[PDB]
């Protein structure tokens, strides 16, 4: 269930870490320093490694929050490739989501294969749920979903992800590729956004 | 112009450095190492804040061979924008090239991200899409460059390193959809070259 | 600023959340300080330094042993600002052990920026007496970095000018931080178990 | 192994092609070896030291000040090894040279140990030779050595663990110095004429 963020959590002061400065006014507290991140990731890559190893794996990013999460996860699992006995090739695709898939290959080239969906967050676990299905019409050997993020809320249908870097409350929170109206992706930390930052990028 | 490897360049023994398990027979040669790539990334960071750093800047990541580049590249720029502050916010999409909608370049500095240069068409062909939608600046940034006469005579605008004409894996770039999964750039063996085709 | 503050009642981390080196897997209670977050309150605390000490030639001066991880990080940070930005100053190192043994001449201090890097400060009766000798080197300036400052009855009200963290008063290990030598090769600051404390009791 | 062989004609690289401290500007000649070349080494060093010296108890030896870089990452990337494979435990101590051995716990700590000696260059070879001439009368378990950098030059001994063979050239950088002055600073560079006389001593 990965590492527990709970309600009460304060948070860090935006002081005590580098922020860019554009963002100082639009931040209220850093909620999951970048750092503590990577930590988390390079463990998650290893249980990933322990379940999925033995077979081909084609890495599944969903854009475009995915995208960092992505990016670590894959290198934490090369590093341990290339220093260790064994290891299994991996190729990677990118998708974005529309109940409708965009870009792509041809999801025939999920057929036989170990699919590892790499995920930013889920919410209800209803954009989840409606991509396994369409990914097990195609009889992978094995799907298996990894979420940087988790929400505990009254609103999940029940959807659990195999692999979670942290549960957290239900607040809106931005940073590391995670977005408001597009900003905020490039930010290294997991954050929460101001009032007057959700009003200055409101569409 | 980037940094010049020269026709002649040996490039590095495998055993020098960690190689993935599953490739050590599928490759020859190390070509350029991934911390080289890092370090040049580095400065190429500071080159596009100096270029480009005035105004909005949308990072157009073309995948998939660009995205090991494009997302080490904003991790530089990122770093400079937290430790030097004087900054700019930054947006990002992805796009594929077969051979969000392009209204958003409107009025932004847009920064192409490219894995590789070799004719040099296939950015012509995208810089003129692009173009259509007038974004107050367009740039390029190529990990690679080839030195190839078959090039049309199109130069990006931020160059990682300018190489012979051989043909390249690793850092992304793959070989039907191979050797994504390394972090080096590297020369591919016989053995390999007929074992993912 | 007193840094991070890392409360009383402060639960750590489940081991089984992150990657441990699996000959202290028994040894270690809980994860105290991940390193990752060590890393980003280090890079803060890299440009908190340059804003106050980049103006002059700064001699790092790393106490041994439990100061080496801290200070090859924060001066990594900090040698990353000095070559991505538009003008810096040169930096050069010296270590020293407290029993002041090894180290240069102190005469080098003489007109420096002096920057003293330390893994812990607990009373702060080791950097007073430090400090009050190197004053008579005549620095340009003196000032500490300590990656943790331990909330205690015993401090004799010594605080250092940078800070990481603020934390109660418990043992911690890792990070270089070591219980008899031990755990120096571990990543994160951690607290040690009861089978650990046994283990390797002297 | 030799380690990576770097050719007397290597040219080495434009410092305008990488981040370079503006205080250093117009003392370096050229990049020679950049840090991150060096961490590619040394990623491998580290799963060779763990091969030969995993696993007894090692004792990593850190020759101060020159070393200190290389051994800091040598260590992260054994440390990575240690953390997410099967077994692996080490201390560390840190030893300064007189032109004798200063500070440094009394040498005894060695004795049954697997003592892993971490250096920055390797030229004539003789601090190191009196070195191990020392340390085996504390009788370790076995002692051998990790130098990142070995010249090509008349050389009255061979080192377990070579990141990079170089030619006879003065080197500066990744904690590599001339005068004290040149150890902050990540890539290897070679020192130019004017660096060599605006830090002369
Ligand atoms: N940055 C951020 N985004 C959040 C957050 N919560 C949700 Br829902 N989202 C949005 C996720 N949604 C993105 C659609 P859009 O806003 O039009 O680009 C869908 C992502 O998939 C998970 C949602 P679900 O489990 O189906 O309820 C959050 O806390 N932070
Ligand atoms: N990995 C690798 N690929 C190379 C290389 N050279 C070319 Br051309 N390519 C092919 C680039 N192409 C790969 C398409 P796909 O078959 O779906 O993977 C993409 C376009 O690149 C731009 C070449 P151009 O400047 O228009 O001549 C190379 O050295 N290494
Ligand atoms: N690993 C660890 N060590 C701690 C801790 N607290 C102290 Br005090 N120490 C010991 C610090 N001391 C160990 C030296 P020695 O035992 O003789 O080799 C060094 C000096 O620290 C400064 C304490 P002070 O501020 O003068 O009261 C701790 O929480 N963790
Ligand atoms: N930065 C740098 N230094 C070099 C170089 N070559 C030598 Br010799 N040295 C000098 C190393 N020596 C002088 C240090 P100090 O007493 O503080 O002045 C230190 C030990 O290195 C071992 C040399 P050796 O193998 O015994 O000939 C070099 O290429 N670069
Ligand atoms: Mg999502
Ligand atoms: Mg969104
Ligand atoms: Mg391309
Ligand atoms: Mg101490
Ligand atoms: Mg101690
Ligand atoms: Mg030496």
């Amino acid at each position: 269930p990965g590492v527990v963020i709970s309600d009460d959590e304060p948070g860090y002061d935006l002081d005590l870490f580098c922020i860019p400065n554009h963002y100082a006014e639009d931040l209220e507290r850093v909620f999951i320093p970048h750092g503590l991140i990577m930590d988390r990731t390079e463990r998650l890559a290893r249980d990933v490694m322990k379940e999925m190893g033995g077979h081909h794996i084609v890495a599944l990013c969903v854009l475009k929050g995915g995208y960092k999460f992505f990016a670590d996860l894959l290198d934490y699992i090369k590093a341990l490739n290339r220093n260790s006995d064994r290891s299994i090739p991996m190729t990677v695709d990118f998708i974005r989501l529309k109940i409708k898939v965009i870009g792509g290959d041809d999801l025939s080239t999920l057929t036989g294969k170990n699919v590892l969906i790499v995920e930013d967050i889920i919410d209800t676990g209803k954009t989840m749920q409606t991509l396994l299905s369409l990914v097990r019409q195609y009889n992978p050997k094995m799907v298996k979903v990894a979420s940087l993020l988790v929400k505990r809320t009254p609103r999940s249908v029940g959807y659990k992800p195999d692999f979670v870097g942290f549960e957290i409350p239900d607040k809106f929170v931005v940073g590391y590729a995670l977005d408001y109206n597009e900003y905020f992706r490039d930010l290294n930390h997991v954050c929460v956004i101001s009032e007057t930052g959700k009003a200055k990028y409101k569409a």
